[PDB]
């Protein structure tokens, strides 16, 4: 008995690479939070989903959507009262990435450079030479919103921070040491602008800028800009089994839940909400814990006749369960012992439960209750749904955290709940195509029967 | 001339006594959080409580109790309008202990083996080579419960992690190393099935398990069984001052806080609620840091007539004492320069008065008001309660940290106060039954006086 | 070809139950030398055997036993003149412990505190935060002798070494450092006695001690007293193939020898002697190496007739095998490294057959001649005995010293056998009921067939 | 209330005094065991004792004496049948010192020196810059006896090791380092012969050597010759409370002991036995692990008619009370955090009662019963003698071991039993006058009484 299927083996191949490849598309537009909201809200609005803002027609049965301030969304699919409770997945759309400074641009030994602040638990010496591109926006003093994207296409160069060459680098200490915050600065420009006598390639880079995009250096101040890896979706593998690509941290998951919630036939309430910050703590107006997702849900109180917001909150809450779709680790072979084996996820396997992560013997983690456990177990044992546990490494390694926690804070039960990823965080993640499927319908399954 | 008085100089040696009975008695059935609220809950439905759920009476004269999720109990008796506010004496159920893994039955080198998880700080090495008792639930796929209650019987048997004989623990590392969590597995079985050929003795396990609770290795996964010392209460010392029992760590606040509620003769509504979490951070929806709390105050004020639960609250809040009961560290001898003397609690010397915890000067910590200490000083003093002032340990020795900031961010007032403990989080931790009496004279006069 | 038979599969699970309640009963009675010598000496003596030093019958068919200073025992079956030699089966009947020093009682920081001394190769952590018990003697000036046992009974408080609280414990040494012999002191007493102007809470436990035993704090010097842990031995496993219980290292092997001394049908004498002072290297009076052993066989050569006893003597011990009892050490999977699988003893798969008890190199052991493995092989072998060879951990790992070798010195040939433990030294000692049985199946044969 | 009473309060000063001067002048005569022997032996000639060889008198009535090799003697004042046992104190007449390598002298930048090779644990600091005397015995070819004594007499020269001075003496390692064995030579002489071309002064001391002894550099071969401080006894303090003195070590405890035999009135025959070479050991033909001991009680016993020694002998030494006569170390103020305070001897409380030594937690060495202190106890009590508990040092501080275990290894009950020390192993042991006298009272009256 208690044995793991392979999903492989129980599901239609051209199922899974059909959904494999629709998901990788979605990978190419997603590379931020403000390009994932973007497009998870088009393809909203691409399946009859109207601003809640905008509604106007009965509730009871109302699919809409909230979006933050571009960097978060809520989509919900209201088919009874909220004193019924409702069947939610949460992920977050934002992963490490590099982010200019306010003051960016700057000149050293005649090179234009971009200096960046690392953004979330990166790893420094993932981004030393390789092809990145910029993605962002900035605000001319007029108030004049400026996108900006290059790197994303041919005809578009790329940026990069190149590495010290092996020959000089006669110095090695511990991987603390050596990458240091600071260093990451993209090279900008190296041409210099004939007749200047100060910065002359600095000048030149602005001079660039200001022709085409008509902004000006302090406008920098007034913008975000997200350095990324360059690496587009592939396969991978012999077999073609995986999937590798940067930011497959939950938004593998937005993807996922994003799609189920577009195919479930629900019984409840149901709905997706897609946070930012989650990979620095979740502070700010449009990560988990902000006001924002309490607000959706008291929007939607009153139009069905709620007297006393919070109050009826507090049923609203009390029922309603909360899937906290985030990834985990799969068993890496060369490092199968940071593991424990018994409650490792593997590639394939399908999607993994995680009743608690945290550190150090639980700290500061959400633990979901046997019971919940329990009513998510037979719903997917019922519904034919390959899973297997999932342990975030032996005892003490450490880790740990999503933003399930912040929801069990709420009153609702929650539990942690995705596919097993290899290299989180770098540049290039690897996940299973099948394992990318199985998740979709387990979410599904939640929504529907649970 | 300021000198601390000796409560057992002070209250009557049979009081004690049979308090330190009743005490003993209710710590031989809390083991657990799951268990203790449970026989919090009989000892209230004596007495005559009943649900908030299911009240119906006079809203102005209500002697309720709700409990979370099995895991968290609140037990009020309103007798005004809430707008006057609470007196509020508020505690934890969970202790420091081992959890089973999600999958925990494993074998090695021919023995069953239950993998483990710790919960909270424990002293890793304290678990080692002592009987140990399995309490919890676990659910089969159909949704049957089937409780688990083994070692706490005479007829049972008992669990142990056997520690490594001296003779070939050669290497002495630092407490940190050695002693691995990974490492605390409990010996399951050693008796193998006849004729089975793979892991013939986790095999056998499971046959007896499944002989007996009719459930499968699966059955786990949706489980949540916690391993705790198989030690039971027992008088301690040759003068019998003293009591020694896994768990004191609040459930000795827990008693004396539930005891004081049904003996108290209040002027306005007071009320205990026990938490789940604090143990790691009060993470979760059973603790206290979870909706729960309000949400009850908010049922109670409707009842009451409340129109806007919120604004309301402000009030109910803003009035309304709270005594964050938890337990101190009292000065252990040959360890005495870990604190500062004048400012250490002392076995026999009564409750302790904890103004600030946390670490590096009130990091983190809810710091009582000085008018707040004033009106306890007062009620203490005037009723003749014998207390003394508590620290924990010197400047920056080490860290605390209680729910106490979890109130007083919802807008009450609040300071710590219970017994002062010797080895707490070990297996046996040590209190005094004069305080232990003391305590709980001084939450009911809190109660009855704030 | 060559694989351990399990001794569950070859061995009526009746019988092995039944002598496991036995041998258990056996230990809760048995905590100290002492107890078990007068635990010993009634079995005996409701078994027929009288004091050597008042025997009356017949020299050639005698069932006597010597008892040295109620602290080690001898016991014989006399069948045949000595001269044939005799089958003997020795063991050790002391465990680590902790000692009172001879002025134990003092204050600190208000507290009675029992200051002791450990006794043995004792892990020290082991010892901190658990209930012990205190068992012994003391002696009145006049010689009045006073016996102590308090913690054995429910109504009888028990005893602690409170450890300090992780909260507060900052010092990360390494376990040679930290866990102080000196800081193992049991808490006394914390209340003081009203009148007393210095050290009030050291004079009420001695009050107390007076009245309950009319002794004074000088009467300590002239008294042996040991700490015991509290708890009781208990079955242990969900299989219940094991035995958890305080002293199981030779009290095991002593209970065993003598209900095989019992049942035995011996050809020629027999015989078991259980020593004192073996862990601290038979030292003194009562050890393995302090002429009482031979002083018996003396006494008895003389009452058959002996001339020249020395001479005589000579011969007798040249016949006579000897079986060292002893335990050895069991893998413990988690840290199994520290053993030689293929020459390592496994928990249910028989009698441990130790040929020599290294120490890097073999140093200082009894290394057993192959021609008398080779009598002691084919008679397990013949008797059909499930037993198993052990080697105590790899080459270099750690030291390790039966009593054997103080018997060869005397001309005899010895061996070690017995059961294999878990966590040897520790307050709650592992061992399987199987081996328990299949010892005393192995000591009985070799009595009844060398 | 239990507390120590001073000597000096109890006992007479003139009666101390003059056994002061009495054992101060013996301190000046035996200065090494050789010595030592030959004077406790004239003492012995004197109050009527004769060899046990040439005894022929009543062997019920006999006051003999055994000398082994001049190293090591017995004497006994048997007045009754041995099979009742003797009352016996042993001590050793070794202490730690320097002795002449077989091959000693050589020269080395034209300067004599004698080579020597540390005996005992010596503090090799100490003997650095001090004034030194040699001892011993060398043997010609022939077979003639000569005997060496110079630097004890006002007309003699001393010699010296001298320190190397702290102007050059830079680097600082730790004393194990630094301070070398080898190093240990002293100056035999610096003037060279006339003529001489090889070696001339180390052939000035062989020419000297020879015009004085008549012995050649061979002679040293077949010789012993030991190096001691040129100190001689003398009174210490304001108060002249103390005693200084090379050898105290235990030549204390063998002239209390001699004197006890002489004055004593005993009721059963009572002895003294003082060994060598136990600062190494008690290895070796004069040690108390030698034959020595029990063939002089075999010869006694054949006078008094036994038939068969060694039977006779499990009587006489299961009766015999041994006292093992050893000093301790009392608490020396600058250093008192290395003794628990309330176990550790002070000057002038009177003898100390030594129950166990070793290190560890006991091992190694005898640990009196319960029982023998309690007798001992009671002797003392009776007689008003003024003892204290000692022990040596804290827990795991040190390490003791006296001859005591090498007596109980025979069957005899034994405890330690002697004065308090402090600088034990210097050239300068500290004692107190008052503990001196009342070790002999209780010495006395111990073989008197027990
Ligand atoms: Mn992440
Ligand atoms: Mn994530
Ligand atoms: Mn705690
Ligand atoms: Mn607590
Ligand atoms: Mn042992
Ligand atoms: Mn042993
Ligand atoms: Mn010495
Ligand atoms: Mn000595």
């Amino acid at each position: 008995k208690m044995e793991r299927k392979n999903v492989w083996h129980h599901r239609k191949k051209e199922e899974i690479e059909a959904f494999s490849k629709e998901y990788m598309e979605f990978m190419s537009k997603a590379k931020t939070e403000r390009m994932t909201v973007k497009e998870i809200k088009r393809i909203l609005d691409e399946s009859g989903f109207v601003p809640l803002e905008d509604f106007a027609g009965d509730p009871m049965n109302m699919t809409v959507y909230a979006v933050n301030r571009g960097k978060a969304i809520a989509a919900f699919r209201v088919v009874d009262d909220l004193k019924r409770g409702l069947n939610l997945v949460v992920a977050h759309i934002d992963s490490p990435r590099l982010d200019f400074k306010p003051n960016p641009l700057i000149e050293d030994e005649q090179i234009a450079l971009f200096k960046t602040h690392y953004y979330g638990g990166i790893k420094k010496y993932h981004w030393l030479s390789i092809p990145l591109e910029i993605h962002g926006v900035l605000f001319k003093n007029d108030g004049t919103e400026i996108e900006i994207h290059i790197g994303d296409k041919p005809e578009d160069p790329v940026f990069t921070i190149p590495d010290l060459l092996p020959h000089l680098d006669k110095e090695d200490a511990k991987i603390s040491e050596k990458f240091k915050g600071e260093n990451l600065m993209l090279i900008a420009g190296t041409i210099p602008l004939s007749g200047e006598e100060k910065e002359a390639v600095k000048t030149n880079v602005l001079k660039i800028l200001n022709e085409m995009y008509g902004i000006t250096e302090e406008d920098f101040v007034s913008g975000e800009i997200e350095v990324v890896p360059a690496f587009s979706p592939r396969e991978v593998g012999m077999d073609r089994s995986l999937i590798g690509a940067y930011g497959q941290d939950d938004r593998i998951c937005a993807y996922t839940a994003l799609r189920a919630l577009l195919s479930a036939n629900p019984e409840k309430s149901i709905g997706v909400i897609f946070f930012d910050k989650e990979e620095i703590g979740s502070d700010g107006n449009t990560g988990a814990k902000a006001r924002f997702y309490l607000k959706a849900l008291r929007q939607i109180l009153k139009m069905q006749g709620a007297k006393d917001s919070e109050f009826v909150l507090d049923e609203v809450l009390e029922n309603t369960s909360v899937i906290s779709g985030d990834v985990c680790a799969a068993v890496n072979p060369p490092y199968k012992d940071v593991h424990d084996l018994h409650n490792a996820p593997k590639l394939g396997y399908g999607v993994a439960l995680v009743k608690y992560t945290g550190a150090r013997g639980k700290y500061s983690t959400n633990d979901a209750h046997a019971e919940f456990v329990a009513r998510v177990r037979k719903v997917l044992n019922e519904q034919g749904v390959i899973w297997q546990v999932a342990t975030l490494g032996k005892v003490d390694q450490g880790g740990g955290g999503t933003i399930a926690k912040f929801f069990a804070e709420r009153g609702s039960d929650v539990i942690d709940m995705g596919p097993a990823l290899l290299g989180m965080h770098s540049p290039f993640e690897i996940s299973s195509k099948a394992d990318l499927f199985e998740t979709y319908v387990a979410y599904r399954s939640l929504m529907e029967k649970l």
